[PDB]
């Protein structure tokens, strides 16, 4: 009898390549058998019909009924890598902010502003030329514009009049673009945002992805704040540069993993003025196109499937020494 490691997520999800990868890897655990459930059975069957498993790697991404895997795992009780309730919290930005700063977590200054969809003037915005304030708090420009939607990639930068003015919109990568100047200078004007503090870094942001809290690898990209044009290599993938988290980063990375309950798990950093500040936590991640992670990836998450569940199944297990890469 193997420990059953089943895989829930939508088809995009369960079969890119990095997914593939690590599955690959992690059934190459003598004790271990990986069931991917098919989108058509997560959609559309009643959980009572789910394969079963003994460990469940379930994570909410667009269109997924997190509902339906909230609901088979408090049937089936399998041990659960990334937490499914905390995954409602990760899908809006104030929740996510509000578990950075419960942790001491470095961020950026922000302010809410919840606008009533049938009473949209009645918020608490004033709009000047170059900030705004927000229930009272100033922003002067630059700053940043986000949807409460943690799904909504359409965030917006507003330059400060210095500076010409107008602003950056940013959104899911189309081709060789991630955001785009706007001649528009005033907010947007229906919605609820976040409005934070622009940071100042390099022009890159430092991307990071857990596996557990001792383990994370950092990758930087060519910030989409300033210029929209996608930088990429002669093989057509998006140009990283290497990266090593220094002691507070590492810090950062296990306090993410443990405060959002996401053994896998992405968020970012703005190294700004001799800082690091965590401007968004997208929960289940893996890293692309890295041989070194897909083996370092599926080794751990193979040992703590064997740690967690060897001693019920009456297997032997040794717990073996691990990077933190
Ligand atoms: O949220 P991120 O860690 O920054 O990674 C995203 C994410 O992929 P993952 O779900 O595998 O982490 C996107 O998926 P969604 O959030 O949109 O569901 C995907 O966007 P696609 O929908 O277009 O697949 C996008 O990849 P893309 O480069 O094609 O925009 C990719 O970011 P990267 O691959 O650049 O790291
Ligand atoms: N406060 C900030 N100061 C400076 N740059 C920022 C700030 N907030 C976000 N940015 C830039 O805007 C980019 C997108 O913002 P982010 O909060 O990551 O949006 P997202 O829609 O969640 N992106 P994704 O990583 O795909 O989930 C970041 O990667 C930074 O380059
Ligand atoms: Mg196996
Ligand atoms: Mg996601
Ligand atoms: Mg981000
Ligand atoms: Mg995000």
């Amino acid at each position: 009898r193997q420990i059953v490691v089943g895989i829930c997520s939508m088809a995009k999800k369960s079969k890119s390549k990095p997914m593939k990868e690590i599955l690959e890897r992690i059934s190459l655990f003598k004790y271990i058998t990986v069931v991917v459930f098919e989108e058509e059975v997560i959609l559309n069957e009643p959980v009572e019909n789910w394969p079963l498993c003994d460990c469940l790697i379930s994570f909410h991404s667009k269109g997924f009924p997190l509902d339906k895997a909230v609901a088979y795992a408090k049937l089936r009780n399998p041990f659960v890598i990334n937490d499914l309730n905390m995954q409602y919290l990760i899908q809006d930005r104030r929740e996510v902010y509000s578990i950075l700063q419960a942790e001491g977590i470095l961020l950026p200054r922000y302010a809410i502003l919840n606008r009533d969809p049938n009473n949209p003037k009645e918020c608490n915005l004033i709009e000047g030329e170059d900030h705004v304030e927000v229930n009272g708090e100033v922003f002067q420009k630059p700053f940043v514009e986000k949807p409460v939607s943690a799904e909504d990639h359409n965030v917006y930068i507003y330059y400060p009049t210095s500076a010409g003015g107008g602003s950056q919109r940013l959104f899911r990568k189309i081709g060789s673009r991630s955001s785009v100047y706007s001649p528009e200078s005033n907010v947007r004007k229906t919605g609820s945002y976040i409005y934070e503090e622009f940071m100042p870094t390099d022009g890159t942001d430092v991307k990071v992805y857990t596996v557990g809290p001792d383990y994370a690898h950092a990758e930087a990209r060519k910030s989409p704040a300033l210029d929209g044009k996608v930088e990429r290599d002669s093989e057509g993938k998006e140009v990283r540069y290497p990266v090593i988290l220094n002691a507070r980063e590492k810090l950062i990375a296990w306090k993410v993993c443990l405060a959002f309950k996401q053994t896998v798990c992405g968020f970012d950093l703005l190294r700004a003025n001799g800082q690091s500040y965590v401007c968004d936590v997208n929960g289940f991640s893996f890293v692309k196109n890295s041989m070194k992670y897909y083996d370092d990836c599926a080794k751990i998450l193979g040992n703590i499937v064997m740690r967690e569940l060897a001693p019920q199944f009456h297997i032997p297990w040794s717990i073996p020494l691990e990077a933190e890469d």
